[PDB]
Formats: C-alpha cells, structure tokens, sequence
C-alpha cells in the first residue's frame, strides 16, 4: 500500500505537509515504489514527506494527503 486509488493516487515526497492537505516543494520519486515503507524512506532521504497527491508530475503545491499511517 504505496497510494490509494482514485483522486489521490500519486505518490511523490513533497517538503511540506500544509495543514494535512496540501504537498509544497513535490518532486517525483526516483525509484519505483513498491511499498509504504520504502515509500516513506526514499522521501525521507529527499528531505520530505510521502504524500499522495492529485497529480503525478513535480509542482509547486498539490492537493495531497499523507501517506498511510504517516
Ligand atoms: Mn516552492
């Protein structure tokens, strides 16, 4: 479990979590990501939090919400 389906379905490690619904500063990840752990450490060693967000492009600031049991 990486994302859920749906509107919020794109893994990507954001450097900011704002008000548990928006991702800053999103970059794609690097890897394939396979599972929530590896999900969670890869962003954590970009600096960022595993968010799962609207769109699967690097942005500015996306609709997102947390990665499970973040
Ligand atoms: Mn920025």
């Amino acid at each position: 479990a990486v994302c859920p389906t749906g509107l919020f379905s794109n893994p990507l490690c954001c450097a900011t979590n704002v008000l548990d619904l928006i991702g800053v500063d999103c970059k794609t990840p690097t890897i394939a990501v396979d599972t929530g752990a590896i999900f969670q450490a890869h962003c954590a060693s970009k600096g960022s939090k595993p968010l799962c967000c609207v769109a699967p492009v690097a942005d500015q600031a996306l609709l997102c919400q947390k990665a499970i049991g973040t």
